[PDB]
C-alpha cells in the first residue's frame, strides 16, 4: 500500500458535515465510509442520510450514541436513502424509509478491521474509508485546530469517525463537528507509535462496508 493515502482527492468524500448536539456520529461515521464505497464501486459520489440511520437503526439508541457496525449492517440487509430525501434533522424521529421510496444504494455487508493492528486498518484505509473510534470526550482532542494530534488522550472511545487517508506519521480522519473544527473538519492523529490501541484508542473498532 502506499505511502499516502487521501480518498477526498479521488473524489470519495462529500463534505464535512455537523452532526449537531445530536450523538449520531455513529451514523455520520457510517455513512461516509458508504458513500466512500459507493464511489470507489460505482464512479458516483453521492451523500447518504444519517438520519435515516439515525431513526431506522434499531441496535443504536438514536442521538444517545450507537454502533457504526449495526448502521453498515442495516445498510447491507435493507439499504439506504440519499440525503437529499432524508435530511438531517439532528433529532430521532420514526424510521421513515418506507415513506422516501425504494434505497439509492445498497450494501452486501460489513468487515470488522482486526483491532489493535496499525497495519490492519492502514491496508484497509488503502482500500476504502473505514469506520473507526476514538476517545474525543478530552479537551486537547475537542480544541484541536490543526498539526498531527498526539493526545493528550486516553482509550475510552466515544465518538465513531471516519479513517479516509493515511501517511507515514498520521492517520486522516474526518470528523462530524462540522468545517470549523480540526483542519476544515479533518483531523490527522499520529500513528506509528507502538502503542496497540492507538492514540486516542483509533484502533480499538474499525469496520467497512462491503460491495461486491
Amino acid at each position: 500500500i502506499p505511502e499516502y493515502v487521501d480518498w477526498r482527492q479521488k473524489g470519495a468524500v462529500t463534505p464535512v458535515k455537523n452532526q449537531g448536539s445530536c450523538g449520531s456520529c455513529w451514523a455520520f461515521s457510517a455513512v461516509v465510509t458508504i458513500e466512500g464505497i459507493i464511489k470507489i464501486r460505482t464512479g458516483n459520489l453521492n451523500e447518504y442520510s444519517e438520519q435515516e440511520l439515525l431513526d431506522c437503526d434499531r441496535r443504536s439508541y438514536g442521538c444517545n450514541g450507537g454502533y457504526p457496525w449495526s448502521a453498515l449492517q442495516l445498510v447491507a440487509q435493507y439499504g439506504i436513502h440519499y440525503r437529499n430525501t432524508y435530511p438531517y434533522e439532528g433529532v430521532q424521529r420514526y424510521c421513515r424509509s418506507r415513506e422516501k421510496g425504494p434505497y439509492a444504494a445498497k450494501t452486501d455487508g460489513v468487515r470488522q478491521v482486526q483491532p489493535y493492528n496499525e497495519g490492519a486498518l492502514l491496508y484497509s484505509i488503502a482500500n476504502q474509508p473505514v469506520s473507526v473510534v476514538l476517545e474525543a470526550a478530552g479537551k486537547d482532542f475537542q480544541l484541536y485546530r490543526g498539526g498531527i494530534f498526539v493526545g493528550p488522550c486516553g482509550n475510552k472511545v466515544d465518538h465513531a469517525v471516519a479513517a479516509v487517508g493515511y501517511g507515514p506519521n498520521y492517520i486522516l480522519i474526518k470528523n462530524s463537528w462540522g468545517t470549523g473544527w480540526g483542519e476544515n473538519g479533518y483531523i490527522r492523529i499520529k500513528r506509528g507509535t507502538g502503542n496497540s490501541y492507538g492514540v486516542c484508542g483509533l484502533y480499538t473498532s474499525s469496520f467497512y462496508p462491503v460491495k461486491n
